């Protein structure tokens, strides 16, 4: 509630600028697609993968300094970040490639879960006080449906 | 916090209820004393160690669910928590003993710097937006003085 920053059109586009070596390109594309699908279902927004610098949400993996002014910190600590909606850097989502990206139970962080969390930020969502919620600021691996009442109440407040 | 929760007396008392086995008791006593020393310089408050359950700030090391419905999660993730000022549970500071507590550069998390962050919450400070600030909610080890302008502006907003 320093805003509320939101997108001002429904058909949001995204560009996967570059890839991590941790997973196959196809797997990465799918993790990101699944992560948008979670928000797609609960909002009037649609997400279209495009191959253009002019996409609303540009996705990159970057280690340390990746030229937006906000260095990653090597392994652990900061996992990723996303800028709230608006023009340019705003809306973009950056994943620290000093982390080990994976999917499923085990090593590293689920690219899916972390992307779903970053994309909530890329839609204008802040952190939730609810510990189970996707937008709670602490990563916990879960096999369960990632969205909870508080996440859905949050986007509904913005787009609903 | 909610309505700027703050203490309404100047002589704040604390009780170290139990001890982690990670460090000598004497080192633990001194780590916590130093953490209070940092907030006493910039505030009207003084902190007196007492040996009573009626202390304002009760300090304890615990694991998982530990009595307050706000459970810890084993090694890593959540490090500690403290409650804003007020009666009973309010003001108290809990340290996850599934973490390794240490001092200096190396293993584990510095009890001194974590205590200092927790005690700022136990005085009524919320999280800071400024990544260097002691009240920034990401642990980074540092040898430099812990307080930054944002922390001290925060405490002065509460206690003048
Ligand atoms: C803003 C970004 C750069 C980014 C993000 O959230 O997008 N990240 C920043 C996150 N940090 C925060 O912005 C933040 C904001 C508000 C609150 C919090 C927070 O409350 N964390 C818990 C704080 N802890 C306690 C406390 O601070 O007293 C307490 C409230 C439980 S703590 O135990 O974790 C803790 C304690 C002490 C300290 C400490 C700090 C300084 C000195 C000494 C100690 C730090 C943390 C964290 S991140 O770390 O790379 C990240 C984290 C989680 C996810 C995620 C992925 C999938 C599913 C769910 C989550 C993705 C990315
Ligand atoms: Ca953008
Ligand atoms: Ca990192
Ligand atoms: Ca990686
Ligand atoms: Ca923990
Ligand atoms: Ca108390
Ligand atoms: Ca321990
Ligand atoms: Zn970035
Ligand atoms: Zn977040
Ligand atoms: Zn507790
Ligand atoms: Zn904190």
């Amino acid at each position: 509630f320093e805003g509320d920053l939101k997108w001002h059109h429904h058909n949001i586009t995204y560009w996967i600028q570059n890839y991590s070596e941790d997973l196959p390109r196809a797997v990465i594309d799918d993790a990101f697609a699944r992560a948008f699908a979670l928000w797609s279902a609960v909002t009037p927004l649609t997400f279209t993968r495009v191959y253009s610098r002019d996409a609303d949400i540009v996705i990159q993996f970057g280690v340390a300094e990746h030229g937006d002014g906000y260095p990653f910190d090597g392994k652990d600590g900061l996992l990723a970040h996303a800028f709230p909606p608006g023009p340019g850097i705003q809306g973009d989502a950056h994943f620290d490639d000093d982390e080990l990206w994976s999917l499923g139970k085990g090593q590293g962080y689920s690219l899916f879960l972390v992307a779903a969390h970053q994309f909530g930020h890329a839609l204008g969502l802040d952190h939730s006080s609810v510990p189970e919620a996707l937008m709670y600021p602490m990563y916990r691996f879960t096999e369960g449906p990632p969205l909870h009442k508080d996440d859905v109440n949050g986007i509904r407040h913005l787009y609903g």
